[PDB]
């Protein structure tokens, strides 16, 4: 584990992150994508052999010894908010469990369910607070990947407000 165990949030593409494994922002069919997934696709290509997996799981896939942790988050153009809700936090515990299986000291991680699958909602407080429950009993170094400045500034504050 991390000697001393923290969240940290950066301004920068996942694909170009300094951790010991990566979470992708995933859909369930192991597909190219878009955005996160997209960038996660040109970067470790490999690593989306066999990758498909539901909604609510991770799946982990090698690109020579880097880990690939498949995370399936709901799209919330179909999950009702409630259901959305349950399969959000789930995703996020089958992370926690990868995390810990694969006894990595630093993980990069996107809020999942924030992009194109959050039904045109804004929801970094719901996908962070069900990241941090997950992740809260991890002592992995989690480093939170976002693209806007305003979600920087706002991810940054919350890690801040818990000390
Ligand atoms: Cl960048
Ligand atoms: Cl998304
Ligand atoms: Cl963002």
């Amino acid at each position: 584990g991390a000697m001393a165990p923290s969240y940290r949030v950066k301004r920068m593409d996942i694909a170009k992150n300094d951790e010991e494994c990566v979470v992708n922002a995933a859909n369930p069919r192991g597909l190219p994508g878009d955005g996160v997934c997209k960038a996660v696709y040109k970067k470790w290509p490999e690593s989306f052999k066999n990758s498909a997996t539901p909604v609510g799981t991770a799946k982990t896939v090698m690109c020579g010894t880097y880990p690939v942790i498949h995370a399936v988050g709901p799209n919330f153009s179909n999950y009702t908010e409630s259901e959305g809700d349950r399969e959000l936090a789930a995703a996020y515990r089958e992370v926690a469990k990868e995390v810990t299986r694969l006894g990595v000291n630093s993980v990069a991680i996107p809020l999942l369910s924030t992009g194109v699958y959050s039904g045109g909602k804004d929801r970094l407080t719901q996908s962070l607070n069900h990241l941090f429950t997950a992740m809260d009993s991890t002592d992995a170094d989690v480093v939170i990947y976002c693209r806007d400045k305003e979600w920087e500034k706002k991810i940054s504050e919350a890690i801040q407000m818990r000390t």
